[PDB]
Formats: structure tokens, sequence, C-alpha cells
């Protein structure tokens, strides 16, 4: 017994060929049965022929008899049939409103994830849809990890190398960060866990949380956990006041934080306020002031990563009470400086999936583009607060989306935050950029930011482009592009104080590659976001849609405090660049 997703009528049905098994109605449930390939319907019971040794389960071909369902050819003499008079039979029958179309469910139920209309639709949807939409594909995703094969140590050649023996008819995943995994030990009548890894082209190069001496006989899945029915929505209701409201600014500020004083009391006018900080223009700084500014409120501090939430403790430690922080981690090494889950402490800092269910005076959710909207369902379901503050940048990456193939995914569709910063604009904008040399802030400003985005820094005259397209090669699931990693050969040898450079490409075997033709740290953009380094150089290998992505283009020239070399494919970006260009040798 529950609400039907599109009606809220009470109802006993719920869709059991939907993987989510949603109630849905009498009517909606009837109009979803006749016009999908969902035939299988779920009550207190399941609409499934009690005969003995009969496959019948599709609705439409069932009768409840005496107090069981059978099908025609099993069925007693007296009968009514489930699935009749525009309705599907169960309890609450005559508390039922029905929709005028039950198209946008029918799609959502029925997708498999690998259009970029997919997620579209899942971001424009009615509230309930949108959860609905966000459990159903968090469902899909996890149950596209199962496809995968077991890879299980075959030969340890090295340490930090290794020689993967794979499960044969599955497909293999590939080896990039994008997939995590985790060894298991093999024992006498079972197994147990021994931490998580990622794997890269060797042999396979593996880099785990913890040093072992693993053996042969190890091997390793890309770990899935169960997903849980969301019921809060991905924003609570806007609420605008005026005056503050719940919180009482303090009276003297340092000027440290004085450039956000009008930020912070927009903040406390308002029930949910979205901040977009561009790269460098002061995120973190932002959020701790927040609490120095209201030095009462209770602030719980939130984001998906655990890296995104110990950047803020880094940020904190250095700026609030030691005492009156905590870090929550539930049963990967993170932050160790605050005491260890407290959730009544004043200052909170814990990972979405890990949140406790509390109250606050101020949540701050932290690098929300890379939130979906499941996880905005979560942290409104477990934490309730007087004001909700939203910080991060639909201009950078979003969270991967593994099962999309065809179509792009643009910022408005990223999640309901990023989807109300780019229609109406976000309500507040931190304007001005204090890493980046102006060629760069320049190139950015013009590219995503409708320039708005201003420079702290002057031109760097370090600031490089090159057009040359090289030749590409794949691999498995990568690309390399070797003439590109030679022209910054050449320019490394001509210009040898380039080599404190950190090389970012956007691709992990072009990494592999220049890593050891260079000898450069290397980063991927996506795992690059949130970095910054003296000297970038990047090549951008292809010109895919992936290699093109104008949010990826931004975190990757982002990176860079003083100079930058692109090596770059597409004529478009390279010609949107504001910076020296050069001549191939
Ligand atoms: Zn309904
Ligand atoms: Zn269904
Ligand atoms: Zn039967």
């Amino acid at each position: 017994v529950g609400a039907c997703v599109l009606c809220n009528s009470q109802t006993s049905l719920r869709c059991g060929a939907c993987i989510r098994r949603p109630f849905l109605c009498c009517k909606c449930c009837y109009d979803h049965v006749i016009s999908t390939s969902h035939k299988l319907v779920l009550s207190v019971n399941p609409y499934v022929c009690n005969a003995p040794g009969c496959d019948v389960t599709d609705v439409t071909q069932l009768y409840l008899g005496g107090m069981s369902y059978y099908c025609k050819s099993h069925k007693p003499p007296i009968s009514f049939p489930l699935c009749a008079n525009g309705q599907v039979f169960g309890l609450y029958k005559n508390t039922c409103v029905g929709s005028d179309n039950v198209t946008d469910f029918n799609a959502i139920a029925t997708c498999d994830w690998t259009n970029a209309g997919d997620y579209i639709l899942a971001n424009t949807c009615t509230e309930r849809l949108k959860l609905f939409a966000a459990e159903t594909l968090k469902a899909t995703e996890e149950t596209f990890k199962l496809s995968y094969g077991i890879a299980t140590v075959r030969e340890v050649l090295s340490d930090r190398e290794l020689h993967l023996s794979w499960e044969v008819g599955k497909p293999r995943p590939p080896l990039n960060r994008n997939y995590v995994f985790t060894g298991y030990r093999v024992t006498k009548n079972s197994k147990v866990q021994i931490g998580e890894y990622t794997f890269e082209k060797g042999a396979v190069v593996y880099r785990g949380t913890t040093t072992y001496k693993l053996n042969v006989g190890d091997y390793f899945v890309l770990t899935s956990h169960t997903v849980m029915p969301l019921s809060a929505p991905t924003l609570v209701p806007q609420e605008h006041y005026v005056r503050i409201t719940g919180l009482y600014p303090t009276l003297n500020i340092s000027d440290e934080f004085s450039s956000n004083v009008a930020n912070y009391q927009k903040v406390g006018m308002q029930k949910y306020s979205t901040l977009q900080g561009p790269p460098g223009t002061g995120k973190s700084h932002f959020a701790i002031g927040l609490a120095l500014y209201y030095p009462s409120a209770r602030i719980v501090y939130t984001a998906c990563s655990h890296a995104a939430v110990d950047a803020l403790c880094e940020k904190a430690l250095k700026y609030l009470p030691i005492d009156k922080c905590s870090r929550i981690i539930p049963a990967v090494e993170c932050f160790d400086k605050f005491k260890v889950n407290s959730t009544l402490e004043q200052y909170v800092f814990c990972t979405v999936n890990a949140l406790p269910e509390t109250t606050a005076d101020i949540v701050v959710f932290d690098e929300i583009s890379m939130a979906t909207n499941y996880d905005l369902s979560v942290v409104n379901a477990r934490l309730r607060a007087k004001h909700y503050v939203y910080i991060g940048d639909p201009a950078q990456l979003p969270a991967p989306r593994t099962l999309l193939t065809k179509g792009t995914l643009e910022p408005e569709y990223f999640n309901s935050v990023c989807r109300l910063m780019k229609t109406i604009g976000p309500d507040m904008f931190l304007g001005t950029c204090r890493r980046c040399p102006a060629e760069i802030v320049d190139t950015v400003s013009a590219l995503v930011y409708d320039n708005k985005l201003k420079a702290h820094k002057d031109k760097s005259a370090q600031c490089f482009k090159m057009f040359y397209k090289g030749v590409i090669t794949h691999d498995v699931s990568s690309a390399i592009n070797r003439p590109q990693i030679g022209v910054v050969r050449e320019f490394l040898t001509r210009n040898p104080a380039w080599r404190k450079a950190v090389f970012i490409s956007p691709y992990n075997s072009q990494n592999a590659v220049a890593s050891k033709i260079l000898g450069l740290p290397t980063q991927t953009v996506d795992s690059s976001q949130g970095s910054e380094y003296d000297y970038v150089i990047f090549t951008q290998t292809t010109e895919t849609a992936h290699s093109c992505n104008v949010n990826r283009f931004n975190v990757a020239i982002t990176r860079a405090k003083v100079g930058i070399l692109c090596i770059m494919s597409d004529r478009d970006l390279y010609d949107k660049l504001q910076f020296t260009s050069l001549e191939i040798p």
C-alpha cells in the first residue's frame, strides 16, 4: 500500500515490471500496463496465476477467483477480471483520480538511459517523476555494473602492476578512474573485501587505497549497493523573506570576508540560494565565512565526494574552532582532524550518502554540478534546515553518466539546482577569478560565463596555443595522440622551465603515454577539477564530443595559475583561445 507516483491517490498496486516497483493507482496502473510491455502488477500479493505450474503473469489475462488469481485456463467458474473497466483491481478502488497522459511516466519507466532525451525528461517532468526517474536511473546504473565480468589476479608481475584474467561471456569495464573496483580474498567458504582499487593499461597498473601483497586468486568487481527509494523533492519550496530569518549576523567581520557580506544576508533572506562560483573565485572561502558571519548558526557542510567534504574541512580548520567541528564517516582515508561521527556538533562535515537525520540552521551543499537529483532528494530527506545554500558551477563537470551514448547532456539538465542556475540564473555569482592569468579568464568568461567573469591577475604572456591534429590511435576505451605528445616534448626541450608543468588531457591512455615520454605529473581533466597548478600543458588528443565539451575545456584551462600551453585538435575551441599562437616545428 502506497501512493500513486502520478496521482498520489492511495493504492495497493505497484508495477512489477518497473525496476523500482512504483505505486500506481487503479487508473494510472491500467493506463500504464495497456500502453507498454509492463504487465506484471504487484499488490499485497503479486497479480500472478496461482495455478500449479502456470506461467501467466500478465494482469490483463488474470482473474480474481475465490481469493486467488488465475488465468483464463485455470480460473474457477466464479471470478472477475483483475484488469478491466479502464482500471486495475486492488485496494482503495474508489479513491482514484488518474491522469490525462501517462506518457512521461512510461518513457521514464521503459527507457534504457542511453539517449540524452531520457535525462532531459528526467529533469523537466513533475517533481514526483523526477524522484522516480532518479531512482530508476540509479538502479539501472547499478545493475549495469553487474553486467561486467570478474577480473581475477592471474600473475603478480611486480608491485603496482598486475596480470588480470577476465570472466568469459561478460564485457570488461573501461579501465579508468570512473570505475573503482574492490578486491576480494579467496577463502574457505566465502570471501572478504580487501579495499577499493582502480586499474589502468600497463599487464595493468593498479592504484588501490590500501597497500597489500596481493597474490593470484584475488579478484575485482565494481562494488554495487542498494538504491533506496526517494521521498523528498530535489528542492524544497522556495520562500523569500523580508528580513534575515533564523540567523543573527556578527557585528564585527574581517576584510577577508567583507566582499561576501551582501551575499551572506541574501542567504538569510530566502529558503534556498544558489551560488555560482567559477574556478578560483572563492567557493570554500564563501562557505566557511558564512559560519563566521552567523557565528551561532549550526551548519551542515555536505557534498557528494569525500574529497569535496575534506576540502571544506581543510578550509574550516583554518578559520573555525576545531572543537565545534565534526567529520561524519560511515563504518577510504578522509579528513581526520575533527572528532568523528558527532552529529550534534555545531559544524558537521559529511558526504550526502552518509548524512544523519538531523536539523540545521544552514545546509551548504558544495560542488553542485557533480550532484544528481538522487543526491538532491537525499539531502532534503535527511536535513531539515532554515536555509539551503547550493554552491558550485554549472560550467564545470557533472557526475559521469555511464549509460548515456546518444546526445550530450547540457548543464541545465545536470540536476534541478543547475537547471535553475541556467534558466533563471544563480542567486549569487563570484565574479572575480583570483587563480588564472587574464588570458585564461577572458577565454572562459566569453566561453561559458556570459562575459561576467573578471580577472584578478594581469596577463601572464605565458598562455600559448598550437593547432596540431597529429595522429589519433585508440585502444579498448581511450585515445592516444602520440604526435601531440611529440610536439610537447619538442616544446619542453626548447623551454625547459615548462618541466614543472602538469600534463592534462581528456584521456587516461593519452596521459599514460605522456607520463612515460615527458615525465610530467598527469591528470585527466575530470580528475583535475578542484586542483590548481602553476603551469599546465594540455593536449586535446581528439576532436570528439568528449574532448570538445565546453565544461571540460573550461575546467582544463582553469587549472593554471601562471602559464598554459594548449595543443588543440578542434579548430573551434582553438580559435576561442585568447592565447598566443605558436607554430609547429
Ligand atoms: Zn494515478
Ligand atoms: Zn512498469
Ligand atoms: Zn494459469
